[PDB]
């Protein structure tokens, strides 16, 4: 990795392009107003860490990022003095500082949610520079923002359903790895999901929070043991039922997760668990139960319809709430066809027919980690102040076309104020502090980290209220 | 990097999942049929090289995964013999052999793309493992594919408004680096760009290329000097002509893209550009064009009125098929909402108010690359044949799909694609096979070179 070589082409021209005397480029990031009415601000550690600190400049990375821009530009239009300046005066360093409102934090749109601005004169061209590497945190803050809106659905009717918020942690799991466009990518989303839930198969999250956040417990993401169409079936339809039992009796002591579809599901319910192997399941730890994977079709419909199954052949009984409940070893996961959406209409169809949501947990690919865009909450990087020749501007765009909200301009500061609502102060009001203490903090300042956060710290800032 | 972190959790308790004596699971991958009837196929070698070759297991690897499942499952569910296996028996090499179709090739729905499957048969729960890491080829196929199909729509305009296809390459460049999910994903997205065209500002794209494939010419992707409104916004109201007299004269010797909708797109077009500038504008090159960045709104109504307003005070001279050209020191480029169906919209648009296509180049960010799923193409990964107990079972899922056994790719003497199913292509009817072993027990068996890949991948009508 090679930092020069880490943005969008035309900036590396930028340096060439400003007024003369040009001392300040200041910079924001915010996610522009006109669903998702508020935002979890998760993600710029990583790329602080991985990317930023330390010595990311050497003479090496220079000639090389020389080489390939004149090839790439068929001109030589790279600024070897500019970059040798932060080699010679910073040991590579980068002159730049970043502010930031602290991770997991739920900022309603239209808020700053982070600044960036050069710290020497020299380096005015820097701050657009690293823009296109620090745009990209929308996509961890889109994956925590829609992470964060499905279990707001998830707990209030799970609050409604049965009075308890048990197992909400563990009611969404990430099953994304595989529908994203890479390993990266996966680690990132996965983090992401993990800051609202406890339920991962993206391992590669893990290993993420673990080395950029920390966590005090072992491990930030949990699994279970689960049994799919393809190991199902290469037992052969006869032998469904010894597929069956060797998969429950190899994980006695844990979860398991189980496909009723391979064959037949009626068959696998109410035949081969419901009386067959039912000696196995009833036996089970509440700790430890059998899931069940529904059949293809109607994510609603097919968990009705197992739900009705196994109530036909186990215990289904009244919660305090009167909704119906199935016995504690035994519960259900829809992994097919989970967005944002068709959460909100199983919860609410499973509502309507007195199941409690206590029996369902639910599984998300692409709709959690892949189909989403920097479009969804409007993510944005504007400068808003330059300083040329000792002269401040409060630069902005503001177009007639699309009027939308329109930029905001000049220096700017993040506040909670005594009624409890966040407001962004323009053009330096915030310098008055009328709105008490600016809510961003320096997390960045020439290539060292100066404020961290833990994945803990993180959690609690991004909890439910139950206001 | 650890190979045995790298699967879907519920992958590592399958050892303990398949019935007694199976020594083979071999699965494939396919763009199921379903607006995109072609795909090209790319980005394997990039996956097979960065996380599939070499001693990708070792003693370290399996004692960071067997203490991370420990915690992750909450109990003892990883195969720590399995893995000492293949340490020990192939030095931490994967027993594994991938068959694929040659990379750029550009093949029909429904078909063998690639095959995958383990060479011991201690080793027939490691298909499964891997399945995850090579399914992510659904990303650079798919982008690849769409911006081919862009390239189409491209030839299309380009034939009937200008009777050529010069400067093919470069209506389409790459503006995707901000609006994608990582610096991984920027890198193999516009890698997959550059199968079909030759501008990108996703800088990413050329390093992978270099690294992954190679070029016989020096850089894979090219771009030009360019404004942006933080960049003109600076110099304040009064100065948007000093400003765009600065950059232009900065970048003389190359092509120059300035957005013109700062302060007035009428007056800068109008008045800076067309008469104060006007001495620095017509005696630029035409391999050295200003190129101007329409205003904001309409993607079309904005390309038009730009075309309209530049009209009226540049010389717009007919060309050979009788289409509206504006002078060689003047381009358009439209940077904005642009994808596959917005561009259609565009150049159809432009053709009926008689403008031809050489006037404008496209820009695209979140369309290219990253408003793009796996469904799109429904690229499937399924396991066809698996052995256990010496006896060869066709296993297909069919809830309320698949092709069965061994397969092998085909072209017929009349040129149709062909998947022969259940060992058929032994027979050698349509003749050989065109899936060819990339990978076997640790190694990449084939390689393909970036100028080949783009060979395979040109347009039928180039
Ligand atoms: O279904 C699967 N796993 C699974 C099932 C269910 C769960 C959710 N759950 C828990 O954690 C838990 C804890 C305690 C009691 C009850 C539960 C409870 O119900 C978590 C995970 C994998 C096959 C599917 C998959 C994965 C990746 C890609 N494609 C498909
Ligand atoms: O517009 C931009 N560059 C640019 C301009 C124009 C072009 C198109 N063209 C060429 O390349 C070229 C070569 C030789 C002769 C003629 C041309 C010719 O007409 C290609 C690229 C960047 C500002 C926008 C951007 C970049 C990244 C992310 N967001 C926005």
């Amino acid at each position: 990795f090679n930092i020069l070589l880490a943005t969008d082409s035309y900036k590396v021209t930028h340096y060439k392009q400003y007024p003369p005397n040009t001392s300040k480029v200041y910079s924001y990031f915010e996610c522009r107003e006109k669903k998702y009415e508020e935002t979890v601000f998760y993600g710029l550690q990583y790329i602080l860490n991985k990317y930023l600190k330390g010595k990311v400049v050497t003479k090496e990375k220079i000639q090389e990022a020389k080489d390939v821009y004149k090839e790439h530009f068929q001109d030589d239009v790279f600024n070897e003095k500019g970059w040798n300046y932060i080699l010679e005066k910073y040991d590579g360093h980068l002159p730049i500082e970043i502010k930031a409102v602290p991770e997991g934090f739920v900022i309603p749109r239209g808020n700053v949610l982070f600044t960036v601005e050069n710290t020497d004169p020299e380096c005015y061209w820097l701050t657009n520079w690293i823009e296109t590497i620090l745009v990209q945190s929308w996509y961890p803050i889109t994956v925590a923002t829609n992470s964060r809106e499905q279990k707001k659905i998830l707990a209030k009717y799970l609050l409604e359903t049965s009075g308890n918020l048990d197992g909400l942690e563990y009611k969404l799991h990430d099953f994304g790895y595989r529908g994203v466009s890479s390993q990266e990518t996966a680690g990132i989303g996965a983090s992401a999901h993990l800051v609202n839930f406890k339920g991962t198969d993206t391992v590669a999250g893990l290993a993420l929070i673990k080395k950029y956040y920390g966590t005090k417990d072992p491990v930030p993401g949990y699994s279970v043991p689960a049994a799919e169409h393809s190991t199902i079936t290469a037992w052969g339809k006869d032998h469904e039922k010894d597929a069956f039992e060797h998969i429950v009796t190899q994980f006695s002591s844990v979860p398991v997760s189980v496909v009723s579809d391979s064959y037949d599901i009626y068959n696998a319910c109410e035949k081969i668990w419901g009386e067959d192997l039912r000696h196995l399941i009833v036996s089970r730890s509440t700790q430890a139960p059998l899931i069940i994977r529904p059949d293809s079709g109607n994510p609603l419909d097919t968990v009705l319809k197992v739900l009705e199954i196994l109530g036909k052949k186990f215990p289904v009984t009244e919660n305090s709430k009167g909704y119906k409940l199935l016995p504690p070893y035994l519960r259900v996961i829809q992994g097919d066809g989970v967005d944002i959406n068709t959460l909100q209409e199983i919860v609410e169809g499973m509502k309507q027919k007195m199941w409690s949501i206590e029996n369902i947990a639910f599984g998300s690919g692409g709709g959690l980690l892949q189909k989403l865009t920097r479009d969804l909450l409007n993510c944005s990087f504007k400068c808003s102040y330059v300083v040329t020749n000792g002269l401040g501007i409060n630069v902005f765009k503001d177009p007639v076309a699309d009027p939308n909200k329109r930029s905001k301009k000049g220096r700017l500061s993040l506040h909670r104020t005594p009624a409890g609502n966040f407001v962004t102060l323009e053009e330096g009001k915030g310098d008055l502090e009328e709105y008490g203490q600016d809510l961003l903090h320096t997390v960045f300042k020439n290539g060292k980290v100066t404020k961290s956060y833990s994945f803990d710290e993180i959690r609690k800032n991004a909890q439910l209220n139950i206001e």
